[PDB]
């Protein structure tokens, strides 16, 4: 399973939809879906999303001088092991959006300013069809 | 069947509508507009028309019953007989149209994201579903 790792130099503004599709291993535990501040490891990350069929929650969170901040979790699971998935995250003014199959899953307001994201990365348990950024 | 539901409070960068639906084999032209309000032919701040019969998609905006300035996008990424899926992408400049894998044109505003009011998808197509996000 090849991760994604893709520079956005010019940052990303309100109206910028990442869109993920792919499909969760039947032995998976975990994926996600970083929106990150740099290329360095343990950079600061604006958005962490993970989704984690082994603990049965998808967690969202910010990273900032190597410490994660408060977890914020959405309502359910929507994956599954061994099924196809299509995740949309969209940036707004005030936060992303998480949407998941057909409706939106949660809604996950700035911590980091926006400007500050010039990286995704995907990765983890998850084979990957696609990951586009609009 | 046709769209039509209203955004009461207007629209914002990060709104996103995403129609997906499949173009009837016979078809010859259909539309998504973003409308200013409910009666008259309303001011659209968006008018999104591919053409299969003159093979075009226009993009325009009209405003007190004058249309503005088409725009035309690069070819036709629509089929008659093909499903297809469409995201309309509300930036502070503009609106990003995505076809298929693609971005497919960009178009900039002309009218408030504000005024915005009405969502309307009718025309020869075939509508599996109709979100805004
Ligand atoms: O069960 C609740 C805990 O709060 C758990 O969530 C935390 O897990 C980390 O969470 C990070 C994002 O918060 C990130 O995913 C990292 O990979 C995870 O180890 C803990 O540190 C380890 O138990
Ligand atoms: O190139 C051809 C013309 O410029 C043509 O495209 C215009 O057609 C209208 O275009 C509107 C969007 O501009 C909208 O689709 C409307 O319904 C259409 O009648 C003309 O006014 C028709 O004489």
């Amino acid at each position: 399973n090849v991760p994604h790792k893709s520079s956005l130099p010019e940052g990303i503004a309100p109206g910028t939809v990442l869109r993920i599709r792919g499909l969760v291993p039947p032995n998976a535990s975990r994926f996600h879906v970083n929106l990150l501040c740099g290329e360095e490891q343990g950079s600061d990350a604006a958005l962490h999303f993970n989704p984690r069929l082994d603990t049965s929650e998808v967690v969202f969170n910010s990273k900032e001088q190597g410490s994660w901040g408060r977890e914020e979790r959405g309502p359910g699971v929507p994956f599954q092991r061994g099924q196809p998935f299509e995740v949309l995250i969209i940036a707004s003014d005030d936060g992303f959006k998480a949407v998941v199959g057909d409706a939106q899953y949660h809604h996950f307001r700035h911590r980091l300013p926006l400007a500050r994201v010039r990286l995704v990365e995907v990765g983890g348990d998850v084979q990957l069809d696609s990951v586009r950024i609009f």
